[PDB]
């Protein structure tokens, strides 16, 4: 057992990375970035069915990945680029 | 399941592979960090294992591999 995927934490990693994902549909994106992004939405829809469902475990794996996937964005966009 | 030492086990295989066929591409100075990462959680989720903390173990690799899983999605090898 680990409390980094109790209901709490899943909770605020899903409000961590709404906002990521808010901070990078601000500025402006490839086509293919723009498919990692839907990606990573499709993984919180995960993260959350799973959460809802009671299985912590998966729930956590899949807003892990949708982080993995935006931080990799957020990475490749240096806040001075432009 | 997701996270049973197996799992977990092959899972960080086939990281291994991934990575190390994405570190030897043209990679922007800024993908080298994203790289750098990857390999760097894939190491913790190697750790983590040792310990017998599968859910950490997990969440490591899983991060890692949404960050590597970008950068393919990035470089299709038709990019049409």
């Amino acid at each position: 057992s680990n409390a980094l995927d109790c209901r709490e934490r899943i909770e605020k990693d899903l409000e961590d990375l709404e906002k990521e994902l808010m901070e990078m549909k601000s500025i402006k994106l490839s086509d293919d970035e723009e498919a990692v992004v839907e990606r990573a939405l499709n993984y919180r829809d995960d993260s959350v069915y799973y959460l809802e469902k009671g299985d912590h475990i998966t729930s956590f794996g899949c807003i892990t990945y949708a982080e993995g996937l935006t931080d990799s964005l957020r990475m490749l966009h240096r806040i001075i680029e432009g």
